[PDB]
């Protein structure tokens, strides 16, 4: 059976449907973010390149405590358009997975195991964590 920390819905920020039941049987990272967090601003382009060097990965990013607007400039400064981003402007995404505080990291592995991850990150030390979920 799915993991109940698979069991949410969202929009995605460009209009589509996402269901965090589709993470299910293959690794995946979260990645909860605010547009207004300098941490984030600074992680954004290591999260993004994480992203790029790692296909077999579904990142996701999930941005909160804010609206849309600020969300499309955060995405449109920063090199992170190339994967899912999710606008959780009602915080249930955040809530499902316990994130007060950006920014964070959701890590899940192919069997459904997820292990969050509060405080910011190094390249290394996501390129170690993404590489231990495969």
């Amino acid at each position: 059976t799915v993991p109940a920390q698979l069991q949410f819905s969202a929009k995605t920020l460009d209009g589509h449907d996402f269901h965090g039941e589709s993470l299910l049987g293959k690794p995946a990272v979260l990645w909860f973010w605010a547009p207004w967090c300098p941490t984030c601003q600074g992680e954004a382009p290591v999260v993004g390149q994480v992203a790029a060097s790692h296909p077999e990965v579904t990142f996701v990013g999930v941005a909160g405590l804010d609206q849309v607007p600020a969300m499309q400039e955060f995405v449109n400064k920063y090199p992170v358009k190339t994967f899912t981003q999710l606008a959780d402007t009602d915080g249930s995404v955040w809530a499902n997975f316990g994130v007060t505080q950006q920014p964070a990291y959701a890590f899940v592995d192919p069997h459904g195991n997820v292990d969050v991850v509060r405080g910011r990150m190094s390249q290394d030390e996501l390129t170690r964590r993404v590489t231990a979920l495969t």
